[PDB]
């Protein structure tokens, strides 16, 4: 693929419903990424983004800062866990969480792709 | 259909369009391939030329000044996602979350009986 955006959506979207049809392998290197956050702290993440039933992980009301791909890589994986606690239902306003997410990461998608791969 | 999100399925169907990646296929996709009859690929140009993209946009809905009143207006709104997402090329500079945003927007009322009209 050419795109870390398209990979992320699919990958996110995929945490969220745990479809197997959905599986890709190019998951497999984002799944690693779990270990950067514990599920302890999932419901607090959720509660500090202030999420309603219609919600998606809205990182930027953690008010934590993003300046390297490490940062990126536990955005990411916060946006995995958080997709995955908070149930597949159709309210869920996806495309407000992405634009939040991609305005947050996009500079660093080189640095991103050259770490996973 | 056993999924419970049509934004979740639409976002999986116009970016397996833009891509054509034979390991992203679904058989949920099945019944969206149906509406590619709504539009000619003969006006795609015309509809990519009206939205007025530049190489970083996606298919931007709501610069074609069209009404969404009904399901068969939404369908017809989803094949020129796809037919424009198709033609554009896979490019990663393409923000596709600016696209869903204007074709939720635009759509999102109407996904109960669109899921109703496709699905059963």
């Amino acid at each position: 693929g050419a795109s870390m955006r398209t990979l992320l959506i699919r990958y996110i979207l995929w945490r969220n419903d745990g479809d197997p049809s959905y599986y890709n392998d190019d998951f497999e290197k984002l799944m690693l990424l779990d270990e950067l956050v514990d599920d302890s702290d999932v419901c607090t993440l959720i509660k500090n983004m202030r999420m309603t039933l219609s919600d998606g992980p809205l990182l930027d009301r953690l008010n934590q800062p993003v300046n390297n791909v490490e940062d990126v890589k536990r955005m990411i994986a916060i946006s995995a866990k958080v997709a995955r606690d908070i149930g597949e239902r159709p309210e869920i306003r996806w495309e407000e969480s992405f634009t939040i997410l991609f305005r947050m990461i996009e500079t660093y998608f080189d640095d991103l792709m050259i770490d996973l791969y």
